[PDB]
């Protein structure tokens, strides 16, 4: 809940090491 422009592609792709 909360993925404006960072669905689970740019979360799980090019994203911080701890989900940030």
């Amino acid at each position: 809940m909360g993925t404006s422009s960072t669905d689970s592609q740019q979360a799980g792709h090019r994203r911080c090491s701890t989900s940030n």
